[PDB]
């Protein structure tokens, strides 16, 4: 019944800071931007499991030095915030965050045995308050791209994966929040109910098990919390920012027993509306700035937090039109060029985030 957010600190972890400071700030001389590019490195941002490799390595160390900071005595205690994010035929939909694991490769017990080992480290880390996002985007296609071969291939195996990663977290530490698309995704009035039923039928399948506190929304992708008037690019859906849509999921998701609390993702949300020329432009979208820093203190009794699950300045996806992970959405004329791989640092883009950050830095 806690909300994970309420009495502690969230860890600003130092992947993300040392990309800030070794890649980004060398290339800025602006006195300003340098100077903001330091205060955006200690903004709490998820950590990603994007990588098994991760596991045994980056994982532990950010655990171990909460639990060092925590010893020592830090009020609030010290709270990590970790992506699960490692499906195979994982970014059904697209190509540019294909990973690691096929299916047609072992991907589903190697998935498994990613999943134990995090079990593991959590045990072992029990100590130390934990809040998970688990796998961005992998139910919201499961909603709206059966229609797409890789999806419609990936989809029972994304739904036995997804069942065993819910049960195998529920540890007394943990808080997860099951990916549940954005306001433009799922918010849509043709696909609000079949995703409520979806992710509701995930829930009992899985036992209800206690850790799990709810969906995340707007990861990786730039919605306003709450506007005025809709954006352009949003009509006719009258869900057109978080709010709208998590007013309207909640009371479908609890009428089929999942009474889902929801964390939302304004990392890159500052700026609104953004220059998106369509909504479903995900891929490094150009107009887009820095947004309301995490906090539990959301005026909203549905949103446990504001948090950075998708940290800005790690790009969306390369517009490399050669590369094996080209994804046309990155292309496009309000995506941001020339862009690096998806996850690689895109300074140009750290930058236009910095220069339209709401609130500044
Ligand atoms: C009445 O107007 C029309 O209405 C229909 C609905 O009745 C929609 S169809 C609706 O369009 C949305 C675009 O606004 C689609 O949402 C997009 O889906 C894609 C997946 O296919 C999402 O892409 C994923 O984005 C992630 C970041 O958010 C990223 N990590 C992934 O790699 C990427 O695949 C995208 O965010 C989302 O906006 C929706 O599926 C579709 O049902 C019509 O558009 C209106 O004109
Ligand atoms: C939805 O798209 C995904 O977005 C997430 C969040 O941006 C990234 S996770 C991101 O991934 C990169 C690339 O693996 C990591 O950067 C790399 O860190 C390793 C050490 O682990 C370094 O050796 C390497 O030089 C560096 O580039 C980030 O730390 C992660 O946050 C995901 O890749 C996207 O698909
Ligand atoms: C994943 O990493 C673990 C160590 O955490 C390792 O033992 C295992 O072999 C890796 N999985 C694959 C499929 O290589």
């Amino acid at each position: 019944n806690g909300n994970p957010f309420e009495g502690v600190q969230l860890w600003a972890n130092n992947y993300y800071r040392s990309e800030v400071h070794t890649l980004a700030i060398p290339q800025i001389t602006d006195p300003a931007l340098r100077a903001a590019a330091s205060a955006v490195a200690e903004v709490p941002s998820f950590q990603w499991l994007d990588r098994n490799v991760t596991v045994d390595t980056l994982l532990v160390q950010t655990l171990s030095e909460i639990r060092e900071a925590n010893q020592a005595g830090a009020n609030p205690q010290y709270a990590a915030q970790i992506v699960v994010y490692d499906l195979p035929d994982r970014d059904c939909a697209a190509a540019a965050s294909n990973g690691e694991w096929a299916i047609a490769n072992n991907g589903v017990n190697n998935y498994k045995a990613y999943i134990n080992r995090i079990r593991e480290i959590l045990i072992s880390f029990s100590d130390v308050r934990t809040i998970l996002v688990i796998e961005p985007d992998s139910l919201a296609n499961m909603v709206t791209n059966m229609n797409v071969p890789k999806c419609s291939g990936a989809a029972s195996t994304y739904r036995e994966l997804t069942i065993y990663a819910l049960k195998q977290l529920d540890l007394p530490h943990v808080a997860m929040y099951m990916d549940a698309g954005h306001a433009g995704w799922l918010g849509w009035p043709a696909n609000i109910q079949p995703a409520a039923e979806l992710f509701a039928k995930i829930y009992e399948d899985a036992g209800k098990p206690r850790a799990v506190r709810g969906l995340a929304t707007n990861v990786a992708n730039y919605n306003a919390w709450s506007v005025s008037s809709p954006p352009p690019y949003t009509s006719p859906n009258p869900n057109y920012d978080e709010k709208h849509y998590i007013e309207a999921f909640r009371p479908l998701l609890e009428a089929r027993g999942f009474p889902a609390q929801f964390i939302v993702d304004q990392g890159r949300s500052g700026k609104q509306p953004t220059g998106q020329k369509e909504w479903g432009h995900w891929c490094n979208a150009i107009g887009t700035g820095f947004g309301m820093r995490p906090t539990a203190n959301t005026g909203h009794q549905y949103v446990d937090a504001f948090v950075w699950v998708k940290p800005g300045g790690e790009c969306d996806g390369t517009s490399d039109t050669t590369a094996a992970r080209y994804d046309y959405h990155c292309g496009l004329e309000d995506a941001l060029k020339p862009a690096p791989e998806a996850g690689q640092w895109f300074n140009e883009y750290f930058i236009q985030l910095l220069r339209n950050a709401n609130p500044p830095f």
